[PDB]
């Protein structure tokens, strides 16, 4: 009886989880979207108040996507810089041949 | 009857477990929340009261957190610096581009 008795609640359980991401599915969307714009401090607010999502490992996804875009701004600025030093070093070499030429 | 009675504990200890995981989902909660607000000082302190949580894993989680946060502080203070450097180096590169052409 006992046996039976836990088995059946730890069924009920699992039932009450899958039931509770089903009708949850619809927060989880909005995070979504909102987390692709930019928008962070608005993502960190709704999972503060109406939080108990039966994922807390959401938040790792997020975060990996906010990230994956200042990552993406970086490397945009980096590459922008580097091909105005070329440029620098282009005129710079070419000031120093001509010079060098005539002293030659 | 040893056999019968070996697996009934290991199934009560097993059901245990579980029903002590679920009753515990509200604390996780806020220590996820605490956590990601950069407060890493009463994480610690609640821990350490309540320190018998079912899974001693989620320290690993919070500690991941807090990491990134760091992580993320660094790189934008880097890529500051980056840039002024950048700013500097141009300047630099002007005024002694138009000494060598007055001298050439």
């Amino acid at each position: 009886q006992i046996s039976a008795q836990q088995n059946q609640a730890a069924a009920t359980q699992k039932f009450d989880d899958m039931q509770a991401e089903v009708g949850q599915r619809g927060i989880v969307d909005q995070l979504r979207t909102l987390s692709a714009e930019g928008r962070a401090g608005e993502v960190n607010q709704i999972l503060a108040e109406q939080q108990l999502i039966n994922e807390g490992e959401i938040r790792k996804e997020l975060t990996g996507v906010q990230d994956a875009i200042q990552n993406r701004q970086y490397r945009a600025a980096g590459e922008q810089r580097a091909q105005a030093a070329a440029n620098r070093a282009a005129e710079a070499h070419s000031l120093s041949m001509a010079a060098g030429r005539e002293n030659l």
